[PDB]
């Protein structure tokens, strides 16, 4: 469990450098729908990061990052990043997913359009 939150810790680190690659590549090519779509993606991320480094459990990381989407001004998202993330924790914890998975499908399911 505290081996799990390193994992997605971990998964989260890379998952951020990756979608800074995807902001800028959308950036260049003027693709503002996209770009604003990976910096939410990016908030997420981010939060989601910082509520497991401090130490927050999995499942209440999802709830208060969801509250902090949505008073971001994304509440769409953060009710698909809720939803999702309510689901992958049960996947989680039985073991049908690892930290990585957890961590992609968390950010990036709610990312889509």
């Amino acid at each position: 469990p505290e081996q799990m939150a390193e994992e997605i810790r971990q998964a989260l680190e890379k998952i951020l450098k990756q979608l800074e690659n995807e902001i800028e590549i959308a950036r260049n090519a003027g693709d503002d729908e996209r770009e604003d779509r990976y910096r939410i993606a990016y908030l997420a991320a981010l939060e989601a990061y910082r509520l497991l480094a401090e130490g927050v459990r999995i499942p209440e990381a999802v709830q208060r990052a969801a509250a902090y989407l949505a008073s971001m001004g994304y509440p769409h998202y953060a009710e698909l990043f809720r939803a999702k993330g309510e689901e992958l924790v049960k996947r989680l914890l039985e073991g049908k997913v690892t930290g990585e998975e957890f961590a992609r499908q968390l950010v990036f399911y709610p990312a889509q359009a």
